[PDB]
């Protein structure tokens, strides 16, 4: 009598000016606060790499007021090219959202990377920010991204405001999204995008994502199917 | 060749206005950035209903360097309770990131956030933190004041602790001495005040003692503590 969900699904994604080919297979089981996931994603010119992964998701808290949970995950990247080098990443995510008003809400994710031998290397990536909420069907998001690597070697940042408008109308989830990416070690960037996504009622569920960002022009499309059942 | 750092240390401490008794014994050891603490602990009216705590402790440094460090913590702890008027368990899960962030060439951001979730008998998550500011003065003496909160979390349901606290590390020579106030704001929104000083010192071999006395109030407390460290690399 004992309530699982196990979700299923793979997606699609090509990045251009020739491009990327990224296939993905992934799916995860959630019992209570626990949940489960495996993936399998892999990059290639249509020397490429793919991705095993693993995660592990408790969440501790949820409740209107407040909610939070912790995500951990073990990335492996085999690399073969043009001899199979290998890196490893773990991971280590703090994620809350937290009630401020009525409307207001103060949520966002923290990852703590390590990355493993061939390829020390830690990382921060996080994306915090304010949730408006207009209605049941449309919220304002704007967020704070930043990524960093620590400490020839070494590395650099990556910041960037980013703001979604995600909109639920009947089966169709409609997210316009821009990210600014700020200096950054730099000069100004831009993503835009539009997130589509569709729901047959029946656990079955369609993602139809378009991107252009530029500098030096960048395409991005993908697409995606879900599958949920439960219990 | 491989650098280890293994420690190894007890505490004797006792709270009075009669009291509690509380024997400590922990050892922990230590290779580049892993290091793996267990520990045993047990609180009991003395003279001149009990518990004991088993304690297993991991700790990853990831970043460790002058502008910026951090690291997390995870553990467990069983809360074993024998009574007076039958054995019933408690355990916590802890998982603590703690930071360090460099401002300026004094001041100094950081600090640690705790995330408890608690096993059967006695839900209940709680969260736990201590983080502020750490202004240095030079190598021996060095300013702390960190905001503190416990949440317990949604009959049934826990309540809030909120503290401001302060520190005053001193260095010189073989001694440590931390003279530490604790103003506690918040529970319902009465006031209380912990205030301290913890002596500690280094016999340059590995050994070292902490002797810590404090006082608190709302309601007299008086807390009493000893401990012993021996410190061994490799
Ligand atoms: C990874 C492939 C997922 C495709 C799932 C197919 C299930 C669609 O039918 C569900 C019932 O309607
Ligand atoms: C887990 C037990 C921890 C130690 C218990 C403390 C109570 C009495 O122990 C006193 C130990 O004193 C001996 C210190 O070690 C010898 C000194 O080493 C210096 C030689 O280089
Ligand atoms: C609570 C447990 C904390 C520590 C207990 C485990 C002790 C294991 O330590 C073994 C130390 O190193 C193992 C072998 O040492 C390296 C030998 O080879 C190096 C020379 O090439
Ligand atoms: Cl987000
Ligand atoms: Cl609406
Ligand atoms: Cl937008
Ligand atoms: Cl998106
Ligand atoms: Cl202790
Ligand atoms: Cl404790
Ligand atoms: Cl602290
Ligand atoms: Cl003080
Ligand atoms: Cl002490
Ligand atoms: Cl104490």
């Amino acid at each position: 009598r004992n309530d699982w969900h196990f979700n299923i699904g793979a997606m699609y994604e090509i990045e251009n000016v020739d491009g990327l080919a990224e296939p993905s297979v992934y799916f995860n089981a959630a019992n209570g606060p626990w949940r489960i996931a495996l993936a399998y994603y892999q990059e290639g010119p249509v020397t490429w790499f793919d991705r095993p992964e693993l995660e592990v998701h408790y969440q501790f808290l949820e409740n209107d007021d407040f909610s939070f949970g912790l995500t951990g995950g073990f990335r492996n990247y085999g690399y073969h090219y043009v001899d199979t080098a290998n890196m490893q990443r773990w991971k280590i995510a703090p994620d809350w959202d937290v009630k401020l008003t009525d409307d207001l809400r103060f949520n966002g994710w923290l990852s703590m990377y390590k990355f493993a031998n061939d390829l020390a290397d830690t990382r921060v990536e996080t994306e915090t920010g304010l949730q408006y909420t207009f209605n049941e069907t449309v919220a304002l998001r704007v967020n704070y991204y930043l990524e960093r690597g620590f400490n020839n070697n070494g590395e650099f940042s990556t910041q960037e405001i980013r703001a979604y408008l995600p909109l639920t109308l009947g089966n169709h989830s409609v997210t316009p999204y821009t990210r600014i990416g700020l200096d950054r070690a730099g000069h100004d960037f831009n993503r835009v995008g539009l997130f589509y996504g569709y729901d047959f009622q029946n656990g079955l569920s369609v993602s139809l994502e378009y991107a252009f960002e530029w500098q030096d022009k960048f395409h991005y499309a993908g697409v995606g199917v879900n599958y949920s059942f439960h219990h």
